[PDB]
């Protein structure tokens, strides 16, 4: 599940790469650098 940004997520190991599962819903992976 190597999810792209915004591309939603479940993990919390930034999902795809250089990212985080947004712990706020809607659950989406947002930049580490970003949101």
């Amino acid at each position: 599940a190597c999810r792209e940004w915004l591309g939603g997520c479940s993990k919390d190991a930034d999902c795809c790469a250089h990212l985080e599962c947004r712990k706020k819903a809607p659950y989406h992976c947002v930049w580490d650098w970003t949101v």
